[PDB]
């Protein structure tokens, strides 16, 4: 697998890290999620505290609140706040 | 820089440099996703090529083929793919 297949699955062993902690074979609540997404995205989450998107995502995840979060949920939290923050990386440059 | 943070910035740059081939200042064009997401999830997509879900997932972006495919499409995308290999991962093991 290419290094986005290893990132992937490097995302994936961190969904895993978290499934396991909530214990699930291979599920995300929004238990660790809050904790995990912070933690992971401990740069992202810095930089754009005050930016509006992080809410919207927050709210979204909080949408997406109704239980379990799963992979493709999670991904794209993180996906979301990368692409918030880094948007204004390639945008603010 | 958290893995997270490395792992999704790795999603950016691949996602970035398919921006500057697609032309866009940063979104994805169909026209790079198929071959992206094929070419990139090589070994993902060679684990699961046969299994449904590809089809279904590379499909559904279709309707994500309204005008283009950014990062938060993306990465649903690659990670939709990762949660249906990963899970053959989880389940076969």
């Amino acid at each position: 697998g290419s290094e986005l297949e290893t990132a992937m699955e490097t995302l994936i062993n961190v969904f895993h890290a978290h499934s396991g902690k909530e214990g699930d074979k291979y599920k995300l609540s929004k238990k660790e999620l809050k904790e995990l997404l912070q933690t992971e995205l401990s740069g992202f989450l810095d930089a754009q505290k005050d930016v509006d998107a992080v809410d919207k995502v927050m709210k979204e995840l909080d949408e997406n609140g109704d239980g379990e979060v799963d992979f493709q949920e999670y991904v794209v939290l993180v996906a979301a706040l990368t692409v918030a923050m880094n948007n204004f990386f390639w945008e603010n440059s």
